[PDB]
């Protein structure tokens, strides 16, 4: 879904250190009984996508075409307690509303930050925005303005293990987070694209690493879920003429 670049490598994102089950207890959330069941929608993929880059120069990803966009990271040293994060930015476009994801670095040091709170969301109407005021400045003077400023923190404590994402259509918005989603009741005209910075150099916020894996899901893709005794399962779905009447009935 990514526009070519030579700064961005496929990965198979469950063969890795902690995401054993990243996708399986992402698909099981709403399927919590015991039995064989079909469910459709913008779920994440094998291959996901590794962007980084050598020097220290800011660079930028392209995703086209997408209706949702999933990311997992590693596991936070010291989780148990002062949390050193990485960081993180995108936007996703839109009119008149735009939205702004940024996952600061650093522990309980960044000035004026809620503590434990490395993640910030900036609802934003202004059109052209700058990134490097964004990600250079210091973090009281971030997002401010008549812009409207969430902050919220991602859990060092699950260590990487669940999966994060976002997806939107005309009517909702859905953010997926831990083990649990929520809603987002608003009218603006997406884009359906969105564009991630992946290397910049160090700064108050930023710390020049690479610990994160994304995916833009542009497809309907069905899974059949199968649980049988405590073992949990999941397999793809070929036949779309038969999973769309198996999911339905
Ligand atoms: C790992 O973090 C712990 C805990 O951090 C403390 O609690 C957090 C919730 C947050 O408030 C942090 O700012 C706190 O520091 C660290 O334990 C602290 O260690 C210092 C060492 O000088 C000690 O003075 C404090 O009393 C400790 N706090 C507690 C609550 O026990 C610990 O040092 C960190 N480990 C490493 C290797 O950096
Ligand atoms: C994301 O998609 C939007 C779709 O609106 C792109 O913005 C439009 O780009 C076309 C290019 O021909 C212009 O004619 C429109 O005026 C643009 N609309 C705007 C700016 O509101 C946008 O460029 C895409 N962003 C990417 C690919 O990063
Ligand atoms: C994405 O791929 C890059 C490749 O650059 C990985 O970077 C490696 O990171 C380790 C751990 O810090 C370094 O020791 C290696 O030297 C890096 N490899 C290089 C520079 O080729 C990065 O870990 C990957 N991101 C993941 C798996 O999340
Ligand atoms: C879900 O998985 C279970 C295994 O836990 C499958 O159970 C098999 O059922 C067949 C048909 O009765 C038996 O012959 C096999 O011995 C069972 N396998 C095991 C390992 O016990 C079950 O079929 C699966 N469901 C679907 C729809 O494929
Ligand atoms: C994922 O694993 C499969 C099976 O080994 C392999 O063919 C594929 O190339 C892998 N994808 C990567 C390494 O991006
Ligand atoms: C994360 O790892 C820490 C030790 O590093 C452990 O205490 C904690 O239980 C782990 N969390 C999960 C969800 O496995
Ligand atoms: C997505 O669906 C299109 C048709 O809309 C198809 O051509 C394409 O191969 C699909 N991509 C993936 C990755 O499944």
């Amino acid at each position: 879904t990514i526009k070519p670049n030579n700064d961005c490598r496929q990965v198979n994102v469950t063969q890795l250190d902690g995401n054993e089950n990243l996708i399986r207890d992402f698909l099981f959330q709403n399927f919590k009984e015991e039995g064989t069941v079909v469910v459709g929608g913008y779920y994440p993929t094998e291959v996901w996508y590794n962007c980084s880059k050598t020097l220290t120069t800011t660079a930028y990803a392209y995703f086209n075409n997408i209706h949702a966009f999933y990311f997992d990271m590693e596991a936070m040293e010291n989780s148990t307690g002062n949390a050193r994060g990485k960081p993180l930015l995108f936007h996703v476009h839109g009119e008149p509303v735009s939205v702004i994801i940024y996952i600061s670095a650093y522990g309980d040091d960044v000035q004026h930050r809620p503590l434990l709170k490395h993640g910030l969301v900036c609802i934003t109407k202004t059109r052209n925005v700058d990134y490097n005021s964004f990600t250079s400045s210091q973090w009281n003077s971030i997002c401010t303005g008549n812009d409207r400023k969430v902050p919220f923190s991602v859990i060092p404590t699950d260590n990487g293990t669940k999966i994060y994402g976002l997806e939107w259509n005309d009517e909702l918005v859905t953010a997926y987070i831990s083990g649990r989603s929520y809603n987002w009741n608003i009218n603006n005209n997406w884009f359906n694209n969105v564009t991630l910075m992946y290397s910049r150099s160090s700064t108050a916020t930023w710390l020049h690493s690479a610990a994160y894996v994304y995916q833009g899901v542009s497809n309907f893709t069905y899974y059949k879920l199968n649980n049988t005794n405590g073992l949990k399962t999941y397999e793809f779905c070929e036949d779309y003429e038969y999973c769309t009447g198996y999911a339905t009935n």
